[PDB]
């Protein structure tokens, strides 16, 4: 039933039939050998890129993932893929490989075989050992004795190609391609070597890319390769809206109220604001706090009657209320154009709670105001909302 807090978590997916994201290792449809390697590796929790990669590349289908530096995604290439090499064994042919992953530096497709050697550890499997600038007989003589995946440059990949020692059968060779670092690999000095690369390929091939960073027309280039890519970044799923201000004030549990009085009293708060707590009694005790200090204010939560909730949105909606106080329900589907300020008092348990407050006010293109009270008490969602922030630019 959690299903949306892992989606919350902050990881933007794009796509028709997505996967659901797996927790752990344990159940993500790996094998034995990937599941001993993660285990001698050390890792305990997986990352959220490689929990949204590696059921995409599990179903067969191409994925396009961008995330921060040193988060994984080397490991969440060479993950699945071995799983997949293990679970779906295939006749090992000569001179074809069944990965191809492109590296744009020498350094970088050692570091991706060091990795692929160290996923596949405590088995037969050995996928490449060739770079460019070395000796070609001795890489010849290293993939000639059998190749589970191929990480080289594309310049040693074509001198391979051209001189008949590597290249991909049309029925059945090769079923993944690896793109590291795919943002240079799009650019303008690697584009007819990949174009080389991806044009002599099996037709029944999935397409994974992996980068850093990645510009609009690198995306647009990269998207023509793949046959419909899902798209994997951070953060657009369940993520707070980027034209809503968002500020956090580390206030205590009493000095809240008078936090809300002075901004009612010195800043221009108090008027056609939105008010969330955490239960109906507290709502229910600031609205009568704010209707003791001379100030107008309705309360809609569900102690109160419909009727009197109905008449509190009308009053907040025409402006004979200056504040309204509401609960938990009233912060998601409420869609009101005299809601401009938004003063999370009481902060949610789940981000999807506060995303659902901060995006209430300032919607359809319009700006908005969103204050939010942390507290103490709030030290797991202290992660999420600066995650929320991050995503939102705040």
């Amino acid at each position: 039933v959690n299903v949306f807090r892992l989606e919350m978590e902050g990881i933007t997916v794009k796509g028709k039939g997505c996967p659901k994201p797996i927790k752990s290792w344990v159940q993500c449809g790996i094998s034995m050998k990937i599941l001993n390697s993660l285990k001698k590796h050390g890792y305990e929790k997986p990352t959220p890129i490689q929990t949204q990669a590696i059921p995409a590349i599990m179903s067969g289908r191409d994925l396009i993932g961008i995330a921060k530096t040193g988060s994984g995604k080397t490991i969440a290439f060479l993950l699945p893929m071995f799983r997949h090499i293990m679970d779906q064994r295939s006749l090992e042919e000569g001179e074809g490989p069944i990965a191809v992953i492109m590296t744009p530096t020498r350094e970088l497709a050692l570091q991706i075989t060091k990795e692929c050697k160290k996923f596949s550890k405590t088995l037969g499997l050995r996928v490449v050992c060739v770079y460019g600038g070395t000796g070609i007989s001795e890489q010849i003589a290293e993939l000639k004795r059998g190749a589970e995946i191929i990480v080289c440059t594309p310049g040693r990949m074509i001198d391979m190609l051209a001189a008949n020692s590597g290249r991909v059968t049309n029925l059945r060779r090769v079923t993944y391609v690896v793109l590291d670092e795919a943002d240079r690999m799009f650019d303008m000095g690697f584009e007819p070597q990949v174009m080389r690369i991806v044009d002599n390929v099996r037709p029944d091939r999935q397409t994974v890319m992996f980068s850093a960073t990645f510009p609009r027309a690198m995306e647009a280039l990269a998207r023509r390769i793949l046959s419909k890519p899902i798209e994997v970044q951070v953060g657009g799923r369940s993520v707070v809206c980027s034209d809503v201000e968002q500020q956090v004030i580390v206030i205590e549990e009493e000095k809240k109220f008078l936090k809300l009085l002075e901004l009612l009293g010195h800043y221009q708060e108090s008027g056609s604001v939105i008010i969330f707590v955490d239960k109906q009694e507290h709502a229910d005790g600031l609205l009568k706090d704010l209707m003791r200090a001379s100030y107008p204010c309705m309360s809609l939560h569900g102690g109160i009657d419909q009727y009197d909730r109905d008449s509190i949105i009308n009053d907040f909606k025409n402006g004979t209320c200056k504040l309204l106080v509401a609960t938990s329900v009233a912060a998601r589907g409420l869609d009101v154009k005299h809601l401009i300020l938004v003063v999370n008092y009481s902060c949610p348990n789940h981000y999807e709670d506060y995303v659902h407050r901060a995006g209430r006010t300032g919607r359809a293109g319009n700006k908005g105001y969103a204050y939010t009270f942390i507290t103490e008490d709030q030290a797991r969602y202290a992660g999420d909302i600066i995650k929320a922030l991050e995503l939102s630019g705040t």
